[PDB]
């Protein structure tokens, strides 16, 4: 990827403050609107932070966020991404609650599923798929973000007990992301501790069917939440199941 000099960035407004660093609305070259992600000094190594960018810069799909480049010269170092006009999906769903047709919500799931099928094919495991790590562009296009990395509520049981990450553990997470979309940004397992969530899931409890989700939609969420990873569908199959409902039973 392209190396960006710090002098080429204009920081306009701080919009986010995470564990791994700050996010700012900015401009590159006084031209392109960008989301600038500054590393949090100490909280993560520059090597790892940079390697995430490298991974991302060679994964090209319409439903995966893109970078303009990396700014290494002046610490704190940063990644420079394209600016997604409507911010993160979890917040978007929350602020637009009541203004969504079920068809639109299904389309958002489809967008995320297309990007995840691409990642799955590339043998790239996300590890932290959640509405909070998806972004909203124009005409409500959803892109997957933060997908180049090396939250118990989105973790499959084999992940929360044994750290067995896989594309099928991403599918469990996608099921929870589907629940977030159809509940229009509710927090899954609200006010429950990790111990309680683990126990509930190990018991057979699953997130309740949201009002805007049809029976078929909920059947698909549940297939993502099967106990054994091998009983869950791959993203490339989920994509077509989700598309078939868009015609039939919403
Ligand atoms: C991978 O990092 C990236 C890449 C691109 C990108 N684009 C972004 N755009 C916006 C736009 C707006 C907005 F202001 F235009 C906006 C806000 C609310 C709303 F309802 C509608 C629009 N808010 C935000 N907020 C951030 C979301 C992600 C979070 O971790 C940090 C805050 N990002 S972030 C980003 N990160």
């Amino acid at each position: 990827g392209s190396v960006i000099d710090p002098s080429e960035l204009t920081f306009v407004q701080e919009i986010g403050s995470g564990q791994f660093g700050l996010v700012h609305l900015g401009y590159w070259l006084n031209k392109d609107k960008v989301a600038i992600k500054t590393i949090r000094e100490g909280a993560m190594s520059e090597e790892d932070f940079i390697e995430e960018a490298e991974v991302m810069m060679k994964l090209s799909h319409p439903k995966l966020v893109q970078l303009y480049g990396v700014c290494l010269e002046q610490a704190p170092i940063c990644l420079v991404f394209e600016f997604m006009e409507h911010g993160c999906l979890s917040d978007y769903l929350r602020t637009q609650r009541g203004l969504f047709a079920a068809e639109t919500l299904l389309g958002m799931c489809l967008d995320v599923c297309e990007g995840m099928a691409y990642l799955e094919e590339a043998c790239v495991i996300h590890r932290d798929l959640a509405a909070r790590n998806c972004l909203v562009g124009e005409n409500q296009v959803i892109k997957v973000s933060d997908f180049g990395m090396t939250p118990v509520k989105w973790a499959s049981p084999e992940v929360f007990s044994f750290s067995r990450y896989s594309s099928k553990s991403d599918v469990w997470s996608f099921g929870v992301l589907m629940w977030e979309v159809f509940s229009e940004g509710k927090i899954p397992y609200e006010n429950r501790s990790n111990s309680e969530v683990v126990e509930d899931i190990s018991t057979g409890f699953r997130l309740y069917k949201p009002r805007l989700a049809s029976t078929h939609v909920y059947q698909i969420m549940n297939h993502c939440w099967k106990e054994r990873p091998e009983d869950r569908p791959a993203f490339s199959r989920l994509l077509r199941q989700l598309a078939e409902i868009a015609e039939s039973g919403l």
